[PDB]
C-alpha cells in the first residue's frame, strides 16, 4: 500500500482528467469554473481523457471493472424536482448514465448529444463522473518476484451545492492493492 | 432579523469578478481588481463587460435573472466623465450617460458599439462607469417553495483614469441587498 | 516634487515598449530573452509601439523634441570589432528614426542593414527617445500647468554573452513648462 | 576545478534550460525542471530538444559552437531504457544523430521506429551533447581566453512509473584546450 505510488498516480491523474488544472489544487478542490461553457468543456474534457486514456497515460494502468463486472464510466447528475416563477422544489432527482467504451467509440458519439447532457444548472446541485483504473508498481515487480497491482476507485465531482455562480471541481481517487486481473495494460500490444 | 449571509453575498462578487472583468486573474491586483494600460485593452475591457451582461442567460451558473435598474428599467447604463472641450481645457467635469435596453444589446449587429458614446477621448476622459442590477436566489437556504427572498446587487464597474498616469484602474463594486423577489425569472428555468 | 505621476507612468512604458513585460521587474532589469528571435521581436516592438503611441498612450502625453530639436527615436549598437573569435575596439553604430522615416509604407528600416545583428560579437542595443506628458491633477485645482519631459532609454544588455539578454527600461523625469505642444488625441 | 567562472558556468545552463526544455517556465519544478503527464507532450519535447539542438546557430544569443564527441563527429546521442519484454531485466538502446541527418528534409529519424517508445516498459530517454562556448569577458585584453566545454544532457525519468515524467537537464562545464570551432560566426 505504497502511499508514494498511491499519490504520485492521483496527481497525474488530475493532470490527466482536469482540464486546465494549474498544477496545484486551488483549496479544498483541484479547480474551480465560473461558466457554463467552461463547466461542459470540463465534463467532456474528463470523459474524452478516459475514452483516449490508451494514447495518453505514461503510467503502467489499463481500465478496471465497475460494480457490475464492466469496463465503463459512469455519469451521476443531481438536480432538484422541477414543479407544475421558481419552479424548484427541495426534493432532489437523482439522474445516471453508464457509458461503455463501445458508447463513446461510437462516431459520432451519440451521448454528447443526449438529452441527460443538457444539464439546467439553476437547479443543478452536482455532477459527478467515476470510473475504475488497474495499475501497476514496476518498482516492486522485481522485489518482490510478483507485481504490486492496484485498483484506483477515481471520482470527478462538479459541486454546485453553493449557488454562487462558481463550480468546485474535486478529484477523489481511492486506491486499493489488489491481485493481477490479467486486464490489458494500455501500452503492451 | 438579519437574513443577508456574507459569504453568498461575497461568493457571487467572486464570480462576478470572473464573469464581468476581461481577464481577470482570480485575485485582485491591489484595492481594485484589474488595470489596462492601452486603448485597445481598455475598449476590450469595456466591451466585454457589456456583452458578457448582454449574454448572461448562457454564462452564469447561479440561479440569477436581470433586475429592474433605479429608474425601474431592464438594461445597463454606461457613463463617461471627461474634462470639457476648451483650449487646453470650476465644474471642467462633463457627464454623459448612455442607458442601454436589452433589445438594444440585442440586434446584430449592436448599433451601441459604433456609437458617438464610445468613442472616447482618454486625454480628457476621468472615468467610464457600467451600472446593472442583478437578482439571485439562495437556494441552500431557502427550505421553501413560494416566499423566496432574493439578492439584489446593484453591480458597478469603473475605469478610473482620475490619475492620467497611463493606466487606468478597473474596480468591480457589488451591494447585496434581500428583497422581495418580485417576478423576475431565472436564466435557466421554463414552463 | 510629485514622484508619484514620474513612477506611474515608467510602470506604463515599461507595459507600452516591454514586449511580454510580465508586470513586475524580472531582477534589476525588466525582463530578458533567450532566442534570436525574440531578441528580434523585442527590438521592433519597442519601435513599432513608439510609432503608434498615438492609438496606444492612456496618458496625456506627447513626443519629445531631442537635444538637437529634433522628433523620433534613435537606435544604437555596440559589435566588437573583428577579433580572433589595444584593451578592446567596439563599433559603435547609431540610426535616427524620424516619424516620417516609421511612417513610410513598407518601413524601409526594417530591412536595413542596421537591423541585422552579429550576437556573436554583440554588447548591446539601446533605444531612446523622449516623450512629454502634463499632469492634470496640477490643474484640477490652481491654473498652474505642470509639465514633464520623460528621456526614456531601454537597453538590451548582452556583455554578459551567457546566451540571455537583459532588458532595463530608464525613463529620467524633469519639470520643464510645456510651450503649447501637441498632445496625443487634441484639436 | 580550475579557473572557475561559476556565473559563466551557471548563466549558460539557464539559458540552456531555455533553448532545450519546451514549455520552461523559467524556474525548476523540484530537483528537476519540468514534467509530462501524457504521451503526446512526452514526444513534443523530445523532439523539441533535438530540433532546438539542430538549429542552436540560429537561436543562441551566446557565443557558442558545436562540440566533438570522441567519435570525432558533431551531433547528438539519444539512449532509451526499456525493461526486456520476455543478470539485468533491462535493456539499452542508443542512437546518434548526425546533423546531417537532422539538417535532410523532410527529417526521416522523425518517423522511426527507434523514436516509437512503449511508456509502460520505458524507464528512461537521454539525449546528451556537448557544446562548445567561449567567455568574451577574458579575451579583451589580447591576453589569454577562456574556452568551456558544456557536456549537456537532457533526462526523461520514468523510473516511478507513476504517470508523470520528470525532465532534468544538466551540464558539466570544463575548461579544455581551445580547438577553436566555429562559433556560428
Amino acid at each position: 500500500l505504497v502511499v508514494a505510488f498511491k499519490e504520485d498516480n492521483t496527481v497525474a491523474f488530475k493532470h490527466l482528467f482536469l482540464k486546465g488544472y494549474s498544477g496545484t489544487d486551488e483549496d479544498d478542490y483541484s479547480c474551480s469554473v465560473y461558466t457554463q461553457e467552461d463547466a461542459y468543456e470540463s465534463i467532456f474534457f474528463a470523459i474524452n481523457q478516459y475514452h483516449q486514456l490508451k494514447d495518453i497515460t505514461l503510467g503502467t494502468l489499463g481500465y478496471g471493472e465497475n460494480e457490475d463486472n464492466r469496463i465503463g464510466l459512469k455519469v451521476c447528475k443531481q438536480h432538484y424536482k422541477k414543479g407544475t416563477t421558481l419552479n424548484i422544489d427541495n426534493d432532489v432527482e437523482l439522474d445516471c448514465v453508464q457509458l461503455d467504451l463501445q458508447d463513446l467509440s461510437k462516431k459520432p458519439p451519440d451521448w454528447k448529444n443526449s438529452s441527460f447532457f443538457r444539464l439546467e444548472f439553476y437547479r443543478l446541485l452536482q455532477v459527478e463522473i467515476s470510473f475504475h483504473l488497474k495499475g501497476i508498481d514496476l518498482q516492486t515487480i522485481h522485489s518482490r518476484e510478483l507485481p504490486d497491482c492496484y485498483v484506483f476507485q477515481n471520482t470527478i465531482i462538479f459541486d454546485n451545492k453553493a449557488h454562487s455562480g462558481k463550480i468546485k471541481i474535486y478529484f477523489d481517487s481511492d486506491a486499493k492493492i489488489e491481485e493481477c486481473k490479467d486486464l490489458n495494460i494500455f501500452g503492451s500490444t
